[PDB]
């Protein structure tokens, strides 16, 4: 395939994201003739290790990833380490060193990566060294990648993004979300506007309701610590979720650039209604786990770490509205939470029922095109057609397709897309600015609420779909949720 | 149930098709409760028998279909006999006798059917003897049901219809056409007038192109003597693919009732195009099969009691042309033929390729609805998604649905439909006068230029889905027949 020149910098390559998702990811770049000959990694973090010692890690990284050993021990000829404190700018000095003794090996010509896997503090640090210690190529292109959370805040986004702005343009800047590079998400465009019938549809005039849905089944387990003070709403719901509704939401792009992709996302963003307490408390819904039928599925203020007193959030439902023509009046709902009846993320637009009479006691109910993304990707088409019996009535079909096996682990993981994305300049599965302000102005406006405790904490048993709370949300507009477990 | 107080009339009684499908349907009927006390069947025909001979006929038709014999036995307590001449005006006053002793002894009041299982030269004669002699019941409804051929050219139709009208009015006759008795033909209009995106997609600007394919894996067999003369045109083309067509073609009723069915069938019909001598060898295609690559499947000519001259069509294909707003330039290809690679009877809406540039080496393709109504219910959707590869491509996925087994013998068989149909007066799945006239008309033409052979006549291969000509028609216009085989 045509080569793929790039110098790749990874800020905490001794981390377990490192070892467990990054390096093979690059690995499967090189098994798949992308990365070839003018190419280097250059490891980077607080430990110390021998350029021989660094070359084990990465050795046992992609150990479970590894066929012929020839391949690996030539693929590992292009790392490098280097011990390095973040917070001194002396010390890049030495990162530098490293960066173009790689340049000149492998022969490459500026194209330079910076992937910043370490605690969100370092960020700006980071990036601000990055120029002012002359890190940057002089050649080719400079990228940052910026590992989760982009801010816990509005107020601390925008921080981030006034000191990543000093070294770099937002072009530049490649927000790390694992979601929008899931394969299926991306299909997403495909549907709509590969087909008329679809494209045509994707407005008021035909949708009734549409659904996100990130489901898991897992409980907090071990990052408790963390997840305490995030909760499902900035776990979640703030950076998963609203990154789907966008390629939902999004007007009609005038071609399929990233630049016109994010100009119709934040077409729909703009849009989007901030809550005031009083919405919050109609239009959302916050719960927590307790004890399922199981005594296993312990509550989750019996949880290792988390306070006896914690009115924390591990699940999160909700209503968004887009004052847009194209969504005037057309609800988004939107659900992610822990404990839950079954594992998967998936989009269930629901079409409005036709109102052609047929003088049948069960008339037309409305249509539903399903988007399964995790665990396997599935797309089901729920229609309209006739009962088998007598006096003619309606009665609803579903028209399915599933992944095959050739198609699914051939194909691409989250953090391959992302890291090959990059390298290529395409910004298309990644969320801009706009993108992250609004949502993070959406979510703090309901944050203020529950930090102020203005609104119920609802409970769920272990193993349902949530709160009964989350059923009459929907109602309330004449609707149910699609997924029931 | 609504118990159904009917008094059926069997002309042809001793045939065929009345041991075959006509008892049985009528025999389920009794079965599923609709047919109790106030119900009589009146056999009659040109054969002597004993009223205890006729119950041991009928007695046989429903031995495959009889469970418990009493339940049998009692159906059979509502048959009676009468032998009878059509042609002597005399006779009718012995089989009057019959139907009022059976109106009396089972207390019907009126609610007669008369049903014509004879050959089609005897239809005008029975219909004007049934008036004049007093056949028609005083009170209640008085129906004829009108067994297929209704005529062989648009003239011979139009003849049996003025005989026709001299003793019924048009809603009393219920012309039969056991494919418009196909539980999946009926879902056509649900899937359509149900589903909002396919009702407002149903027209020119979505829809390239509509197939539809009557497919037969026999051939001549043992009817070869009628099939001579008839060919595919008639025996498939004219009768069964119009109606087919008629239900794809027609414009959106103002409601569901029969009345307005057929209105917005007629107003498609009414723009239907009739070709002259260049049009037909344009847009329509004739063929007859050879030997296969099997010895065995031999061909046309060397089939008993065919002429070894013969020039008569075992295959037809082609092209028809709707002048109406919402069908402008939209091509309706339809075929049927004998000795082809399957048996099937499909209908195939082709929309249009999106024109949404994504960059991509391969774009958006058309997206196709397909019907499947034989050997066994199933419908299918093509739609556009996205290619598991690296660089963002579009590719087509099938989504599908087939009856379960729980549908498919719970399903009522053509025969019952149409039987029970009329004895509510449901003409909705029935042809009517305006649509069997334009089908005559549309065939007359082509077959004129046929019988005076100012057209070739192709070969196929037995086992092929027909000469290459067929796909050159379509080919023409950019398009393909969906069913491959
Ligand atoms: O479906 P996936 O990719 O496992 O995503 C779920 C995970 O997504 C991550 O973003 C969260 O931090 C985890 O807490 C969560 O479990
Ligand atoms: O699919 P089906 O109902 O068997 O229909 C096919 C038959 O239809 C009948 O109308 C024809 O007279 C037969 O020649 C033909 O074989
Ligand atoms: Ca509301
Ligand atoms: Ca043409």
């Amino acid at each position: 395939v045509s080569e793929i020149k790039t110098l790749v910098t990874f800020f905490g390559g001794t981390g377990d994201l490192a070892k467990r998702k990054l390096y093979p990811s690059v690995f499967n770049l090189y098994k798949k003739g992308y990365l070839q000959k003018h190419f280097a990694i250059v490891g980077t973090a607080r430990q110390a290790l021998n350029d021989d010692e660094f070359k084990q890690l990465v050795r046992d990284s992609i150990k479970d990833f590894t066929d012929d050993q020839a391949q690996a021990e030539a693929f590992i000829e292009h790392f490098s380490y280097r011990a390095h404190d973040v917070t001194d700018a002396a010390s890049y000095a030495v990162l530098k060193e490293a960066i173009e003794e790689a340049a000149d090996k492998f022969d490459i010509d500026g194209n330079r990566i910076f992937y910043m896997s370490v605690a969100p503090r370092f960020f700006g640090t980071i990036a601000k060294y990055l120029k002012s210690e002359g890190l940057l190529a002089d050649t080719g292109y400079n990228r940052l990648m910026i590992e989760k959370p982009f801010g816990t805040s509005y107020d601390t986004a925008a921080e981030l993004q006034n000191d990543l702005e000093n070294a770099f343009d937002d072009n530049q800047l490649f927000r790390i979300d694992h979601y929008l590079g899931k394969e299926m998400v991306q299909n997403i465009a495909a549907l709509r506007f590969g087909n008329p019938i679809f494209d045509a549809a994707w407005n008021k005039d035909y949708i009734k309701n549409v659904q996100v849905t990130l489901s898991e089944v897992l409980g907090v387990e071990e990052r408790a610590g963390y997840y305490d003070t995030a909760g499902a709403l900035l776990d979640m719901i703030q950076n998963h979720t609203m990154q789907i509704v966008g390629w939902l939401a999004m007007e009609k792009p005038e071609s399929f650039t990233d630049k016109d992709i994010r100009a119709a996302k934040n077409a729909a963003f703009n849009a989007l209604k901030i809550y005031d307490e009083a919405e919050v408390n109609k239009y959302f819904v916050r719960a927590q786990y307790g004890a399922g039928d199981s005594a296993d599925f312990k509550p989750y203020l019996e949880e290792l770490d988390v306070p006896a007193d914690s009115k924390n959030n591990t699940f999160i439902a909700g209503e968004l509205q887009f004052d847009l023509p194209r969504w005037e009046g057309v609800p988004f709902y939107v659900r992610s939470g822990k404990r839950l009846a079954a594992k998967q993320t998936r989009v269930d637009i629901v079409f409005k029922a036709g109102t052609f009479n047929f003088g049948s006691e069960q008339e037309a109910c409305e249509a539903v095109l399903s988007i399964i993304i995790d665990p396997k990707g599935a797309i089901e088409l729920k229609l309209n057609a006739k009962s088998v019996e007598d006096a003619f009535n309606t009665r609803t079909i579903d028209l399915g397709w599933t992944v095959s096996d050739e198609d699914k682990k051939n194909t691409p993981e989250p953090y391959e897309r992302m890291i090959h994305d990059t390298m290529n300049g395409d910004g298309s599965n990644f969320a801009d600015w706009n993108g992250v302000s609004i949502a993070w102005k959406f979510v703090d406006a309901i944050s203020a609420v529950y930090t102020a405790d203005k609104a119920p904490l609802e409970t769920y048993k272990s193993g349902s779909m949530g709160p009964e709370a989350s059923d009459k949300l929907l109602a309330a507009n004449g609707d149910a949720w699609v997924f029931k477990g």
